[PDB]
């Protein structure tokens, strides 16, 4: 009912759109955008509206204002999950728009693409770049290449984790187009082309990245570019974005004239594939390399040429795999979109679903898809993910049974992967050997192995109690069956050695007593390594946190060790001395093996990771984070990264006036909001208040007055009448699943710099004008928008200050006064103090934002509101809501889970110490595991708290305020 | 002068050398060539040139017969590290013609010039481009053979990598000749163009236009693409300062594009003009470039009639003017001629007027002027950098006292040409201004400011700068109690002097009354932002005088905030702060949203918080855009300010590392006896007889005029030359280091590293590339099919397979190989199959570093960690090390070399090399390269050596109180001479 409502408001309202002129189009988008993304329909898609808009994309005379429409629906904060697929659906259509003889039209058209890119999950990806390959391929419409090529730039910065997966793919279609006859295009593919190749992220070929670009655009500086890269080490993984930059260029390598061409191809073709852990990530390459490879083996006299290519061949043949007669394996599809669209079709066979809904079955394919190339599989990953999608048509417990499923079976298509090898690598083999480790009768591990490469860091890693202090223990004594002997190899268990020196003894003679060399040979280390002579004269007893570390690693280099084994280093050590630690590791020039709690240590210092599984040893080549990647099990381990628990929200800011917690800090009376254009108002004579005490329940079916209720609530609706009253210092928390799906955008971001990221400018990017585009940035002209006040043309000149409006802020503007207009001699005049006037957020935020920012960071700290986005305070922020200090100020968010994405996005979102708490159907996306947590920090939150929900198990014993919207009005 | 016999010996010598050369076949000629390039480098010749020698060389490289050995010798005697200076400017003035080789019909020919061009780009000090760069540009613009095209385009690429810094200056020159190439018919010199092209983008110090760079360069090669590429240029968040070779890649697209039909073309180029032109600091930097702005945007405007194409125009054309600090009738600012060759050269002419210059020392001269004029555009200014660099040219035909006069007024009247420059412009950047004053500042009716300015941007960060003793803490406190005329009011912009507010408090007083007594809101309002602010209940309860200082700087920082301050105002800040404490103030002032102007000692510190520089200059106040380090780039001046005591200059060399079985220090850690030398083709040995010891406590003085032997006996002592007989004994631990003027000039083309990067980079191998294998070319790093080099032994052709250990062999080293024997060599059988253990040989180091360079590094690295000597490259340990010798730690690990001063490079110069802690310390002619001040330091370094030390000089002065032993050369002999 109130939700048949929704369905008449977007007839009113679409009625006016397609009238619309240039004049008044955004101001109606606006208002389409801003009511069609609330929780306006239960269970169900606005159908007929989506219909309407769809043709009148496809019709000239409404073309301009029905996309337009779609630009402000897609806002990079707003899109609603609900809508989002119906959105990706009229893409296609869009493209052929942007390739319209028209000016207007196109000009919309481009524009409106990069709109959706940037509104979209990132992880939706394949739903939608499917649709820009496949239109710029078949088109033949210039104008059309050029603006989807731009929406192919858009869509790096959008999801760069996610393009980069797509490289194989899309590098082919950008190098099509560089070939294009049209000089625009031409110009316009190598720009994007060069953009496309910010995700490589390979800092081994980074700087030739240009000078590959160039070949791809002129062949004749293939053989240059070939013997301009010979040198490149390799270091960095080999990953399909590096291939599909580096493959074509080495292809032709090897297929060209002279011989000594074929074989520096060849060198680079091994020195860099050897890298590739991975077979199915070769697997699509393998055939632009083999051919040419197997036939220059044949056709080259110069012995040595062969040589190289036999090597480069046998490289090539060992990595990928290939069975007999050179046949490549068969890739898995466990993240073809086809696959995972069958097993969700499967999974759906006895669920009616409607013939509207098709189109979100596939979305959710997608999702599901991606998240398997990217090898989450995580339960809150994929509840965070996709559930939302679902209950488009399906109720929320049917959809998280159903979707717990898909993720299972979707994830058992996981490949396998292979297990590593060391000889080929670079190092003279400190040991090489077979075993079994036995510790009281007890087995740790069965005929195993275990391969130490000279001068390499290792680390040991397992779930705890697996014997990994028994194992080094074991190394440290010579007790592994074929470890060379301390005379071939010595090791050294720092700080773990047991003498029987007098407290009084000083660190000289200490060491002296160790028979590691003369008193002279000793101080000379001792004072190399920082040691004073008040030091080295001293009583062992003084020693303090760092000094004993670096004295023990000093006795090591007098010690003449080749190993050296650590066990929790950084304990009882500060962060200078864990830094100094780090250092010397990496640079002693020996080998270390660490056993270490803190992952972030471990990242900084070991290049392997030997892990326990089962009572056999796992060699993976990287850091703790790395290793991770490889093996899943590992985040259920002991490890700083894996802590997960539960959380706290902080007390809300302090707040004059307020002595007890059930003062309102919010009032509204005699509230009404109408959109200009609908026949009556969405909502009326509403009343209500809220206070540090409140616990708020909007309950009910969507609608159109509870979603535009929330939206007032919210701040993104200006009520059209009545009276709203709240703390100038006043602070609301608004919590969507837009966050936490949308975080997938940052992976390369530290949690750190993600909260400055949301936060710098002052305020929530995240929820703060909602209602606006915001898109603009790069608006050097968007700034010349004119204004109109009091019946004359203005240009804003400056923003002063700032004051509350009702749900929102004003904000005080000087003008410049536009004269002699469209003449020659046009100006705009500065106009005097007098004549400022107050301008409403929503006016002024899409042409400038930058001002506004410098004006509200000038209030907040004026009314001593601003929280200071210092590493310190974040982390400890952070703290209280379960994530540990050290992985927020040095991990990527790319390694976190989703339970710890979830804490980190709620972190986020309370970060200003607000009063009043909203969250948006929080069981829509949230397992019972998370559900659980968030539910006692709501029961224990110092502020208010306003939970809109369907779900009244999950209200009970947390709430008892309810608001519930029937005929557009309401009483609490 | 008067006759130098062992001098006269040395052109004999290369007159030897030199038949053996022209004789030389393609088999032994790189053995001859190494011969001539060893001697030729040496301190050989007493004031003058092998004239003759050169003429041999320059006739040899012109005929075809003797083309490949000539040209051969030439690559060997520009090697990466030991060119000399005396030879240097000899060599370049070779170039054209070894251009001229580079299109020869003749593939042999024709490769070795390619090679050799690669090798003298590589070899030449960097500051001396502009004596190069002209000869390769005029050679690829009028030749039309195309191989000598792609030869040339490959030495620019080198020189991109040899002398970034220099080429970035001459790049408004260099890609106008790169984009001409690009037009030539030649299939392979367009894509070779378009390759120097791309490497040369690489001086532009930013990314600002990165995503774009492929585009313009694309777009230079196909001009129909500038519309759509003036489209794509979004590039609108320009940011880094706009320089010459930004500039040089942006404004040919820019000119075209506002010569476009198309109005939206002409205004997009015009906004892209104006966002990208406000950047411009320097009006010197855009003045050449004007001509192809104005005219353009001055017809747009009164050609468009849409009215925003024309507003957009017009300001492009108002920023273009006070950027270009335009004059009357819109003309170009007179173009300073500071740094022209021209310049420079009339300078020294004029200086040199009264002194006899032979013609075959024009060349010399000329190539002192080059040099003076890039330091010019550099703007090194001092003294110790100029005799870095130029004063050891000039001693080729001048003593070193004359030289060191007229080289200190040629300096001085060269750096009075550089024009003086416009203040920087606040303005067009962010903010919102805070203040704006004209005022004067008198203390105690001293004045400290005349008649300046002082404009302040809301939220910005400011650094004040200036000599000590300038007042620029009376400044602070001026602005704090509003003195400063025109200042605000505290009731319009409240300024906080952070910790240095005066009151009553008792110290029983806690944390919480202490702030409350401040009258600055309720207790409750007080402990929210405290602990927002990271302070514990405890602490809010505790007594302030319990406070660390790290908490009271906090404490401070959290009333700063209570009082809703505008500005804050911080002296010294990080005195009385470790590094977690300084580190978070830093954090908090670039995330507090607050303006705040900060005095501190430490350059770090500044270039970590400051965005603009208000630096005191005379009795003036000018303002400076970017931190420190961008500051002391546009003001060279600025890196003297911790200069005023003598004190500052000294430093102390490391005490050399623990050897067995040494208990005194006249015990011999270093015997020659019966030595001798003689180079394979020369008539008789340069030295002969040779006996000698060094021990820590040696103080040695290599006296007497160059020479064949003198040189020779250097270059044995130092590991240069394998003695052809006579025994060696050092120890499996003793080592020497190497000073030679030579690093300290090259150390101009790592200006982007700091000095912990430098010298991590100059023992990424274990030894010092600086001074190691000087003998031999080294430049093989793309070195995988030169690795496939056949060692012949036993008579048998073998490839190595590994390296395994190392042991001493007179004078150096020789290494314990594993080989791999080959069988039906040629054949397609050819299979080079594994020998065992038993065959393994003794090869020496030189034989080895050429090819197996990196697993020879990997041996001399585990011999190192095995006798115990390895000095890993921590930062601790390299700042511990820098600061012996006088430079500051912070500095060392954070700031780039390009912002220390000439006297600061050489401190760090002999840090490298004495980082791993040498028993003996070779210095050649130290005063041939080295300011009063500077000699001064290093003499009373050396006379506290706790190691021996070697000084080859001329100047008995210096020595004079230093050495006690002598080694004069005659005739092939030498026989120690004094005493201990
Ligand atoms: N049109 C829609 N699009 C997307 N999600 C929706 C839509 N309508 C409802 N939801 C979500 O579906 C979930 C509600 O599931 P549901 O089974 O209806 O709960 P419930 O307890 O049965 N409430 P009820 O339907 O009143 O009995 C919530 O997350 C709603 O936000
Ligand atoms: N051929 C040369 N090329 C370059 N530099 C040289 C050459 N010959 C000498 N020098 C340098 O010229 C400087 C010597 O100048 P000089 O005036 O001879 O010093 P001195 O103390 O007066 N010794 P003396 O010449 O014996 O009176 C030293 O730096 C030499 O290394």
């Amino acid at each position: 009912s109130d939700s048949q409502q929704s369905i008449k408001v977007l007839e009113e309202l679409f009625q006016k759109l397609s009238v619309a002129t240039a004049d008044n189009r955004h101001e109606i988008a606006s208002e389409v955008a801003s009511f069609l993304n609330g929780n306006i329909i239960e269970h169900d898609v606005p159908e007929h509206f989506f219909g309407e808009l769809a043709k009148g994309i496809k019709d000239k005379k409404t073309a301009a204002n029905a996309m337009q429409a779609v630009a402000h629906i897609a806002n990079q904060s707003n899109l609603s999950p609900s809508v989002e697929p119906y959105i990706v659906q009229l893409v296609p259509a869009i493209c052929t728009n942007a390739g319209n003889k028209d000016k207007e039209i196109q000009s919309v058209a481009s524009e409106t693409l990069i709109s959706i890119v940037n509104a979209v999950n990132p992880v939706a990806i394949k739903a939608l770049l499917p649709h820009l390959t496949n239109a710029i391929v078949e088109t033949n419409k210039w104008q059309e290449k050029i603006a989807i090529l731009a929406a192919f730039s858009a869509m790096v910065d959008a999801a760069k984790d996610q393009v980069a997966l797509r490289m194989p793919e899309l590098i082919p279609v950008l190098s099509e187009t560089m070939w294009d006859t049209k000089k625009e295009v031409k110009a316009a593919a190598t720009a994007a082309m060069t953009k496309a190749t910010e995700t490589v992220d390979n800092k081994d070929i980074e700087r030739f990245i240009p000078s590959l670009i160039q070949c791809i655009a002129d062949p004749t500086e293939v053989p240059e570019t070939v013997h301009l890269l010979g040198a490149t080490t390799f270091v960095a993984e080999v990953t399909p974005a590096t291939l599909s930059i580096m493959v074509p260029l080495l292809s032709r390598g090897l297929n060209e004239r002279e011989t000594g061409i074929k074989r520096k191809s060849a060198v680079i073709i091994d020195n860099m594939c050897k890298l590739v852990e991975d077979p199915q990530v070769i697997a699509p390459f393998l055939g632009k390399l083999l051919p040419g490879l197997k036939s220059n083996f044949a056709t080259i006299a110069d012995p040595e040429a062969r040589e190289v290519t036999l090597r480069a061949l046998k490289t090539l043949r060992r990595v990928g795999n290939v069975g007999e007669d050179d046949a490549i394996p068969e890739l898995s599809h466990a993240g073809d979109v086809s696959t995972t669209l069958q097993v969700v079709n499967e999974l759906l066979k006895d669920e009616t679903v409607a013939p509207r809904f098709k189109i979100v079955v596939e979305y959710i394919a997608a999702i599901g898809a991606d998240l398997i190339d990217e090898r989450i599989i995580d339960q809150q990953a994929w509840f965070t993910h996709i559930t939302p999608y679902m209950t488009i048509f399906l109720h929320e417990k049917k959809a998280k049974d159903i979707l717990d499923e898909f993720r299972k079976r979707a994830v058992d298509n996981i490949p396998v992967g292979p297990n590593f090898d060391d000889e080929e690598d670079e190092g003279e083999d400190l040991c090489n050997c077979e075993f079994s480790l036995a510790y009281g009768a007890k087995i740790l591990l069965n005929k195993t192995q275990l391969r130490l490469k000279r001068a390499r860091r290792y680390g040991i890693c397992g779930p705890n109690g697996c014997g990994k202090s028994t194992l080094m223990r074991a190394i440290a004594n010579g007790q592994v069956d074929g470890f060379p002997t301390q005379e071939e190899c010595r090791t050294v268990y720092v700080e773990h050695d047991i003498d029987g020196t007098h407290s009084d003894t000083s660190v000289l003679d200490f060491v002296f007593e160790s028979g590691v060399g003369t008193k002279e040979a000793i101080k000379d280390k001792l004072i190399e390594f920082g040691f004073t002579d008040e030091m080295i004269a001293m009583p062992i007893s003084a020693l303090s946190g760092g000094w004993k570390m670096k004295l023990a690693l000093a006795r090591a280099v007098l010690r003449n060790a080749d190993i050296l084994l650590l066990d929790e280093p950084t304990n009882h050590l500060d962060t200078v001395n864990v830094a100094w630690l780090v250092n010397y590791l990496n640079t002693c020039g020996i080998t270390s093996i660490t056993i270490s709690h803190d992952s972030v240590f471990l990242d900084n210092v070991c290049e392997y990771i030997i892990n326990y599984e089962g009572l056999k040893l796992r060699k993976y080549k990287g850091n703790f984070t790395e290793f991770v990647k490889k093996c899943p099990a590992a985040k259920a381990y002991e490890e700083l990264s894996n802590t997960d628990l539960e959380f706290k929200f902080p007390e809300p800011g302090y707040l004059e006036g307020v002595k007890t917690k059930q003062k309102a800090i919010v009032k509204v009376t005699n509230m009404e909001f109408q959109y200009p254009g609908t026949s009556k108002p969405q909502i009326t004579d509403i009343n209500f208040q809220c206070s540090l005490s409140s616990r708020i329940a909007v309950i009910g079916p969507n609608g159109a007055g509870k979603s535009t209720l929330i939206n007032v609530l919210t701040g993104e609706l200006l009520p059209t009448s009545g009276e709203v009253y709240t703390h100038e210092n006043c602070r609301i928390a608004y919590i969507k699943q837009h966050a936490f799906a949308h975080i997938e955008s940052h992976l390369d971001k530290t949690p750190s710099e993600y909260i400055q990221w949301r936060f710098q400018t002052g305020e929530d990017r995240e929820t703060m004008d909602r209602a606006n585009r915001q898109i603009n940035e790069n608006d050097a002209e968007a700034m010349n928008k004119i204004f109109k006040i009091e019946g004359t043309p203005r240009r804003i000149a400056g923003i002063h200050s700032r004051r509350k409006f009702k749900n929102t802020y004003e904000y005080e503007c000087s003008f410049l006064l536009g004269e002699n207009i469209g003449m020659k001699s046009e100006r705009w005049v500065p106009m005097m103090s007098v004549d400022n006037a107050w301008i409403p957020r929503g006016e002024l935020v899409e042409s400038h934002s930058k001002m506004v920012a410098e004006v509200d960071m000038k209030e907040a700290l004026a009314s001593g509101q601003f929280r200071p986005l210092t590493r310190k305070e974040i982390e400890e922020h952070c703290s209280m809501l379960g994530l540990d200090p050290e992985i927020v100020s040095h991990s990527r968010i790319r390694g976190l889970s989703g339970g710890q994405k979830v804490k980190l996005v709620l972190a986020a979102g309370t970060w200003q110490r607000p009063h009043l708490i909203v969250l948006d159907e929080p069981t829509n996306y949230l397992d019972r595991d998370s559900l659980g947590a968030l539910s006692k920090a709501l029961k224990e939150f110092e502020g208010g708290v306003i939970i809109i929900t369907h779900s009244a198990e999950f209200t009970k014993n947390l709430t008892e305020e309810v608001w519930a919207v029937k005929d557009g009005r309401m009483t609490p």
